[PDB]
């Protein structure tokens, strides 16, 4: 059904986590099959599993860390800031972002943006 | 015009600071006379300055501060992450939230939408 708030909180921390460790089958799969992402926040959207794979596949040696509490609603969303250490120009630079998700009834992530731009990013 | 991403960085951390004195007509005036707040994010929206009004004069002793830095785009958007302190009858409490804000051409918040449920609630 559609996710409670606990519910968000434990699914949007999860997707995090697959990041990190670069599961790229498994981050697909928290999509659903239609879903679209935009990232960054302002960028053309992508869509669908299969463009969403590529995004991953190109993006992810990178880290990914919840910087802070995932903010839950009772309407299926929540956001999160997290940080990305990944390197830049050839020195470890970090960017801080926060992703905005919707969910389906599915428990899937429908909706993802990525609130982030050159002002967040460090080397 | 539409806000630079390091604008939008300035306005939405002057808008937490006006929030933590609790100066209302301050906070008012930073959004569009007929901006749209959802807060929180679920609820029917609030509109147009004087109900955004009333919305910190019920709610705001409140303390407000950015738990990290403010996340901006290149679009006049910018989303922020920060903790209200507050006292809800006789308990200290504190309210993790995160506020995504879409910025008109002349530097006022269009939108605002507040995340965040009692999930995001603590005691002291
Ligand atoms: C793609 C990327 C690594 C992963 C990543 C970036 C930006 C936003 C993200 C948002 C996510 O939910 C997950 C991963 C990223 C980086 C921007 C530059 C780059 O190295
Ligand atoms: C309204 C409130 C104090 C301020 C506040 C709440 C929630 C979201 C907010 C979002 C903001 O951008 C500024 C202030 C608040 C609290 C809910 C309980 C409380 O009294």
């Amino acid at each position: 059904n559609l996710p409670t708030a606990q519910e968000v909180q434990g699914l949007m921390a999860r997707s995090i986590e697959l990041v990190d460790v670069g599961d790229i089958e498994a981050i697909v799969q928290m999509y659903a099959d239609d879903a679209t992402v935009e990232n960054p926040f302002g960028q053309p959207p992508i869509h669908g599993r299969e463009q969403i794979a590529a995004f991953y596949r190109q993006g992810l040696k990178v880290r990914a860390c919840l910087t802070g509490p995932v903010r839950a609603s009772h309407n299926g969303c929540g956001a999160m800031p997290f940080r990305v250490e990944m390197v830049w120009n050839g020195q470890p630079c970090a960017l801080d972002v926060i992703d905005v998700m919707r969910f389906d009834e599915h428990g899937r992530i429908q909706t993802m943006q990525a609130y982030w731009s050159e002002v967040n990013l460090s080397v």
